[PDB]
RNA sequence: AUUGAAAGUUUUUUUUUUUUUUUUUUUUUUUUUUUUUUUUUUUUUUUU
């Protein structure tokens, strides 16, 4: 959904509140739609009947659990995604640059015939071996009353500064927490593995 | 005749072991079985 509002004039730049007002005003256009006829498999399962002109739900290597859209997304993610993060080498540039190689830091002993992407959730959880029971936690954070706070902004520059400060401070907090974990006065292998697992278990951070 | 279905949250684990209601505590301290009462009264060592 594309929302466009006038940004600034020749001798005047509008404050964030008015711009957001214009954006929200030009939002009814989203709710206008027209009629279309198609078929999309409910989720990605089974072989429905519906209209039979097209071929059925494509078969999968594991059997029959692959819809076309999910098939395409899986094809896209086969090369890049979590596996790319695992096969990377993150470096923490500080007074002593320290690198992290999950391919060499995770202590999950797997046979060469096993797929790390399949056991990605277990790896992030912390299964050092397949015969391990261990829960994994999810952390979601969000700012408080951000919308009205940005509404009560004197100038657009103030809004930009506040957003930049928020994002950079969030990233700084995460980095400092990682540094604190790194400086734990314990064996470097343990902290390296923990940092690798934490880094792998990140979906999106910022703002 | 629900998009549509058929699966026991089940098996398995003794709230058990250690610990003496025990030590100390004399039913004794005191009190004369005495106290008033005469073994007394009557009777001729004696006759034909």
């Amino acid at each position: 959904d594309v929302k466009v509002a006038d940004f600034a004039y020749e001798n005047y730049v509008r404050n964030y509140k008015e711009v957001y007002e214009d954006m929200m005003s030009k939002s009814y256009e989203r709710y206008l739609i027209r009629d279309e006829g198609k078929v999309y498999s409910y989720g990605l399962h089974r072989v429905c009947d519906n209209c039979g002109i097209r071929p059925a739900v494509n078969r999968s290597d594991d059997g029959e659990y692959l819809c076309e859209t999910c098939n395409l997304v899986r094809d896209l993610s086969k090369n890049r995604g979590f596996i790319a993060k695992y096969k990377s080498k993150y470096t923490l540039y500080e007074e002593q640059r320290i690198e992290i190689s999950p391919k060499e830091d995770i202590k999950f002993k797997l046979d060469k015939n096993q797929d790390p992407t399949s056991y990605a959730m277990e790896i992030i959880a912390g299964y050092r071996t397949t015969s391990d029971s261990r829960y994994i936690a999810l952390i979601k954070a969000d700012g408080n009353n951000a919308g009205k706070i940005f509404g009560n902004t004197v100038t657009f520059s103030e809004y930009v500064d506040k957003s930049f400060r928020l994002d950079f401070g969030v990233k700084k907090m995460f980095y400092d927490t990682l540094l604190d974990i790194m400086r734990a006065s314990s064996d470097e292998s343990i902290k390296k593995d923990l940092v690798s697992r934490i880094l792998l278990g990140v979906l999106y951070l910022g703002g």
